[PDB]
C-alpha cells in the first residue's frame, strides 16, 4: 500500500497519525493505541481494499498492524469499549490514553473521574 497521514475510519470519523483509538487483536479486548502510520492499498497490490494502521498500544510495549476496520476513534467509542471490571495493565493504559485525550476530548478524563472510587 501507499502511506498516508489520515483516512476515514467505518464509523465516518478521521483518524490520524497521532491520533488515540481503539483497537481490536485476538485474544485482548478493545485496547487504546496511538496511530503511527497509515497505508492504503493500491490497485496494483494483491489485495487493492486493503487498509491499515500501525499502532503502538498504551500500557504496552508491543507495536501491531491493524486493518482500519479493526480499529475506532478513542473518545466516541469510549462507553461502549471501556471495561469497567478490568485491573492492572489494561486500565493503566485507559488512563494513560484518557489523560493523552483531555485536550480534545475532555469529557473521557471526566468520565473516568467519576467513574473511580
Amino acid at each position: 500500500g501507499q502511506s498516508v497521514s489520515e483516512c476515514i475510519t467505518e464509523d465516518g470519523r478521521t483518524v490520524a497519525v497521532g491520533d488515540i483509538v481503539w483497537g481490536k487483536i485476538h485474544g485482548f479486548p478493545w485496547w487504546p493505541a496511538r496511530v503511527l502510520d497509515i497505508s492504503l492499498g493500491q490497485k496494483e497490490d494483491g489485495e487493492p481494499s486493503w487498509r491499515e494502521a500501525k499502532v503502538s498500544w498504551f500500557g504496552s510495549p508491543t507495536t501491531s498492524f491493524l486493518s482500519i476496520s479493526k480499529l475506532s476513534p478513542f473518545s466516541e467509542f469510549f462507553k461502549l469499549r471501556f471495561n469497567r471490571k478490568k485491573k492492572g495493565m489494561y486500565r493503566k493504559a485507559i488512563t494513560e490514553a484518557a489523560n493523552a485525550a483531555r485536550h480534545v476530548a475532555p469529557e473521557i478524563r471526566e468520565l473516568l473521574t467519576q467513574f473511580e472510587t
